[PDB]
């Protein structure tokens, strides 16, 4: 399984991750959907930055091939204190950020409690800021094994349809049944799942404090998380550039791959 | 003088042109403030992107070094026949367009009358759909000479009002008093002036009929055209992507400089 890496002991926890290039370090940090894993997530996004940076891409704890803690409890700060401990784990003392909804919402409380430990930031259809919970975003958080529903899934990430393949909602049904794979996620956000966009967002007040230069990305038919969420982070943060492609949805690094990986390749080149 | 370059015959009228480069054929063109050329606004532009394509920068009729015919009737349709006259001029079959402000909107209304002629379009806080005059904007407009009303509407213009010294409020001051200067432009965008951005606009029906890859720039703080004209516009275009600043006011080719120009060789640079 390609999307099994290299193991570290991270804040306590075995932790899976990939680690791939040199230079200025780079971390990932993948979504929040049923099977996700930083491969899955990053797989074309890699090999692009790994040419200029050393990219380093963890499976967060309760999410991929990392150690499930038992009556481990998942929470905005625990996953800030993992990633965190995956950078201490690596010596990597200060290092760029690029968060994918989830992610983002992560990378954002990261720069907040770790400021000097964080440097540029690339939020892509980012967690951060409150906003009423989506169909889309039930819809993931809610999934209960099935190809079927998989598919709905995946068809609610893609602006165009026809990248949803059998193959890939079979492969990805397959990667969500995993053991205690769907065990960890169906405990993670429970109805009412509105708590949940609420307890990972941060405070208009401390996102206007942050001080690092930010790439927000966002796909104007995102049925997940709504485009407003987006453009409201761009009027809260300082140094901000806010990049919207349209005809793409949820799945940006995937629907806007080269036009992705070259925005983000030379928002780092600046630094 | 460095804003006189060549002379051509376009539309039946003598017009100021620079050309620079070679290969695809790339039209940009300026906006409309006292004293504004073609190599006023885009001397930073030009010598980026001609390195991989020709730059075709036209002093539009009624503006910088191209004559001003007597009793000669500007509007929208009639600068989109001198655009055109002078790709005639010059056979261009097919070319992108950069439209800044004033420009966007006559780039809008070009691919409009005249899509067989245009590719991709660079829409950097361009008009083409009816907003409220702003203040800003009614100043710009309402411009009447003096050094200190330059050096007003520079910092309208400007994020940061540290661009804006003496010597350049001098200099555009100077720009704005050349023989029949002041004269064209006061009668050309008269009270009210809400009259013209509504004229210059093209309808929501007509944009969204636009095929044309487009790319969207803005700079958040814009005092002249509000930053929700290209959300607008951004909504309204199939194939777009739009390009938030922040730190940035209406003066983006020369505020974000060498991003705005990556951005743009990248985005032709797909075609």
């Amino acid at each position: 399984n390609l999307e099994i890496g290299k193991s570290i002991l991270a804040a306590g926890v075995l932790t899976n991750y990939h680690d791939v290039g040199e230079g200025q370090p780079v971390i990932l940090i993948h979504g929040s959907g049923p099977g996700v894993s930083a491969y899955a997530n990053w797989r074309l996004t890699i090999p692009a930055l790994s040419k200029f940076y050393r990219v380093i891409a963890p499976d967060m704890v309760g999410f991929g091939f990392t150690d499930r803690p038992e009556n481990y409890n998942y929470s905005k700060d625990s996953w800030v204190d993992h990633i965190i401990g995956i950078m201490d784990a690596l010596e990597i003392e200060k290092a760029h950020i690029v968060g994918n909804a989830f992610g983002g919402g992560l990378a954002i409380a990261t720069a907040l409690r770790y400021s000097e430990r964080v440097d540029r930031m690339v939020l892509m259809g980012a967690a951060g800021t409150r906003f009423d919970v989506t169909e889309g975003l039930n819809a993931v958080w809610g999934y209960t094994p099935s190809i079927e529903n998989m598919r709905n899934l995946l068809d609610i990430f893609a602006y165009d349809r026809s990248l949803v393949t059998d193959e890939l909602a079979r492969l990805r049904y397959e990667a969500s049944i995993q053991p205690g794979f769907q065990e960890s996620f169906s405990s993670m956000f429970p109805e009412p799942r509105q708590r949940w966009i609420d307890a990972l967002a941060s405070s208009d007040e401390d996102i206007k404090t942050l001080p690092n230069e930010t790439l927000i990305i966002h796909g104007r038919e995102d049925q997940v998380v709504p485009l407003s969420s987006s453009l409201r982070l761009g009027e809260l943060i300082d140094r901000a550039q806010l990049h919207v492609f349209g005809r793409c949805g949820h799945w940006t690094q995937i629907e806007q791959t080269d036009r992705f990986n070259r925005l983000v390749v030379e928002f780092f080149n600046e630094a």
